[PDB]
């Protein structure tokens, strides 16, 4: 409930596509085809487990995870709605965060809800700011999350 | 945290279903065909991206986006839930609010919580109230919903 | 934000999953097949209208139902994502609670995240345990869910 946040978390999410023969390497998939309304795959619903990582490099050792789903929501260009938590199980975090919002892709940053926290992150309020970093096709893609804690308990 | 809240909105958030052949009029697909479990659609899953306008016509100028979900939930009436962000993007306010919980169809009035928000809205919470305004068969609906935010920074 | 919550409840939920040839007796059912990522359901997800009930059996009188979807998450073992309302309409209460978060199958214990309540419950915050009673198979189980509020107004 002001400008600097009493913790701050900066790290990289990654998303693999299930393609039907990537079982190892994949870390989503989708569980729906788009229903068709429109070209930018509105509908489209994912669900992941993907690596949360310090560098921009997928293969680093994870400093967390993020389960959740995503899915695609414009009829005319592509946009964005996410639900999820972080899950750190490491000698330095033990604990969960959950966020959900709009990841508006067409604007530079955007902006979803930390809604709440577990364990070492117990009772957590905040905002998840995201940025694009990198996409590939339909393959892969890279999001800088910045986590910004209000409410640190 | 009281009775009177400290921001207090009231506009009519509209639905146009899918069904083929309307993709320009569409606000909103199903993803799924709803799995059997009674005759009310149960599990019945739609995403939508629709217009929230201050009166009562689907083409008014909107006044903010709903980008989210809604799923029917009940075996021998119907019933549903939601999840969305209502995204703000007007010279008046630029923001989203985080908005969840169970839509009972069957009642003249119901809440959903106000979880977060970002931008304008900045760690929002309070109180999100749905009252049917109308439904046209599975064609259309348009519901009434009542903003009431008792956390305001 | 403390130790000791401002109100704790711990009762048990059901799930009853529909199997094509049960619709008086399910009170769930999954929308899509799981997509293939791993042989652990990855994908999976199951809309429900469950009870809740004081003890283990699933035929009690209930104090309240549970709305709301899960959906299975990890490739190599079990994991799964839950998000739903408490509904209670009862003499006792009348309101309902919001609960997101990461379901660890493979922990003891784990906890998600109260993100706000409505009528008796307004504005609630705090945390939902759950720990597994029992499963059966594919076509049962019952978590006990531990609630406890730590913001109660
Ligand atoms: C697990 O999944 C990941 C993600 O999908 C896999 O990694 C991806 O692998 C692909 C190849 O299969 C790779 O694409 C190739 O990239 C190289 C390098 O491109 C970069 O460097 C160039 C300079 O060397 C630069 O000029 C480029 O702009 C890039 O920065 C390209 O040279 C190849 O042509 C190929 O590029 C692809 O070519 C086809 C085109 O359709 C596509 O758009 C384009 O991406 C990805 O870069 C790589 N991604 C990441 C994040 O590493 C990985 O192999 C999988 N692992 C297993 C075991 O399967
Ligand atoms: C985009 O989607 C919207 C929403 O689906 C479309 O608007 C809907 O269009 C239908 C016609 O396709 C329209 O239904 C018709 O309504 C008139 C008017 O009914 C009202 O006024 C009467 C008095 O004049 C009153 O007596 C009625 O009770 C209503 O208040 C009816 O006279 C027609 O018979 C028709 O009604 C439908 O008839 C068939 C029946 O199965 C159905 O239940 C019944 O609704 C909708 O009213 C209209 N909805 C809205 C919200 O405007 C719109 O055309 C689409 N646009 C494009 C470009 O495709
Ligand atoms: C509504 O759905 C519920 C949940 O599916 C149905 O209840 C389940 O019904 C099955 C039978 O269809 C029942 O399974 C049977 O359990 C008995 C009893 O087992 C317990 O007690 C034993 C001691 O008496 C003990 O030794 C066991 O370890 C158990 O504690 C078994 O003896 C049967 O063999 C059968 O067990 C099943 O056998 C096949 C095997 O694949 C399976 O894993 C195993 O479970 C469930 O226990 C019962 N569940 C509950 C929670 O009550 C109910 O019938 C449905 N109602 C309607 C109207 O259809
Ligand atoms: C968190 O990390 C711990 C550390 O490994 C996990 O638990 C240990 O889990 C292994 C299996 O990988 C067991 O063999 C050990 O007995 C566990 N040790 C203890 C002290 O519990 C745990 O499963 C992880 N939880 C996650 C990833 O959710
Ligand atoms: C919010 O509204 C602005 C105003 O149009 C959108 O951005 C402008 O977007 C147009 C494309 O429609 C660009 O051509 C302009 O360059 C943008 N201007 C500026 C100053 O950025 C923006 O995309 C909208 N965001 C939404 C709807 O999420
Ligand atoms: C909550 O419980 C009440 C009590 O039954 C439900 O409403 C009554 O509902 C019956 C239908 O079962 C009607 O015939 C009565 O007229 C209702 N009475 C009043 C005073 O409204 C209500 O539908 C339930 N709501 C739920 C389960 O969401
Ligand atoms: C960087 C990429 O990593 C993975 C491999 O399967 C690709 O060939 C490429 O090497
Ligand atoms: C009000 C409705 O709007 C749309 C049209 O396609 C229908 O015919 C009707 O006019
Ligand atoms: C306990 C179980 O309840 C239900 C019945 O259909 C089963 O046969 C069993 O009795």
């Amino acid at each position: 409930d002001q400008k600097k946040p009493c913790k701050h978390f900066s790290f990289y999410f990654h998303d693999i596509l299930y393609d039907g023969d990537n079982v190892a390497n994949a870390t989503s998939a989708a569980i729906v085809s788009p229903p068709g309304l429109g070209n930018f795959k509105f509908g489209k619903f994912v669900i992941f487990d993907g690596p949360i990582t310090m560098d921009k490099n997928y293969l680093s050792k994870p400093v967390a995870r993020a389960q959740g789903f995503y899915f695609y929501d414009m009829k005319m260009d592509f946009n964005s709605w996410f639900s999820y938590t972080l899950v750190f199980n490491s000698t330095e975090h033990k604990g969960t965060l959950n966020i959900m919002g709009a990841d508006l892709m067409m604007e530079p940053t955007r902006d979803l809800s930390v809604v709440g926290g577990t364990g070492d992150f117990f009772m957590a309020r905040g905002i998840a700011t995201f940025v694009t970093d990198l996409f590939q096709g339909a393959k892969y893609f890279r999001v800088k999350m910045d986590i910004k804690l209000y409410e640190c308990y």
